[PDB]
């Protein structure tokens, strides 16, 4: 679910950023080889803000909302997080938001691969599960990425943890596709990240 706006991709690949206090060390440094981790397989750069108008601050808020897609330009913009959600694979994740992506299960393609179970989600949070209208995404021809960081769980605002919410409608390999790894950049976020930033081959 990449970002049609061609104003929200940042220029060059450089993103600016601040931590912003409440965080402890071990926090700052678990941002730090996030940004690193985008870093090391993309040609995407994070550099300590000095007078950049554009720029993300790590903004410590309860988990939730929000963290900006894209870059917003004219000013900063949040990413946040939470003592619940400060984990490498999390803030891997949020820095997906910020670099122009939506959640994959947003692609205005999803539900050739994936199926909704409307009667399972928290009454309430069934607007996450809406996809992005057409105009708002562009895929890159890459194919929908059930192994992305971007990818809910399959009981992603449940009712509860053994009902799912999101079940992929086909197997990969003979199984059906494990969905909502928080571990790294799977192989077609970085393709994808690299065709969104035109980084060299
Ligand atoms: C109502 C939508 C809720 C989305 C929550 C979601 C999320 O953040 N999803 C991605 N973001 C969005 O969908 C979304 C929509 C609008 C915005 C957004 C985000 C940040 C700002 C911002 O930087 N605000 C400033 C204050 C300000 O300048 O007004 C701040 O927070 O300091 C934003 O500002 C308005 C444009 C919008 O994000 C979050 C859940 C854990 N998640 O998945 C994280 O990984
Ligand atoms: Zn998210
Ligand atoms: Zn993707």
């Amino acid at each position: 679910a990449a970002t049609s706006r061609p104003e929200r991709v940042w220029p060059d690949g450089v993103i600016p950023f601040v931590i912003g206090g409440n965080f402890t060390g071990s926090q700052r440094a678990v941002f730090r080889q996030a940004m690193r981790h985008w870093e090391k397989h993309t040609c995407v750069t994070f550099l300590e803000r000095t007078d950049e108008d554009s720029y993300i601050v790590f903004t410590y808020r309860p988990c939730g909302c929000c963290s900006y897609v894209g870059r917003r330009g004219g000013g900063p913009q949040a990413i946040s997080i939470g003592k619940n959600c400060d984990k490498f694979g999390i803030v891997v994740h949020e820095l997906g938001h910020v670099v122009g992506f939506w959640h994959e299960h947003t692609r205005p393609d999803r539900d050739r691969h994936v199926s909704i179970v409307r009667e399972n989600i928290q009454p309430g949070q069934e607007y996450n599960f809406l996809k992005m209208e057409p105009q708002e995404v562009e895929s890159l021809g890459e194919t929908y990425d059930f192994d992305s960081i971007m990818h809910y769980a399959r009981n992603t605002f449940s009712r509860g943890i053994f009902l799912d919410t999101i079940v992929p409608k086909y197997e990969v390999n003979g199984v059906k596709p494990p969905i909502g790894q928080r571990t790294r950049l799977s192989k077609g976020d970085i393709a994808q990240a690299r065709k969104l930033y035109k980084c060299p081959a």
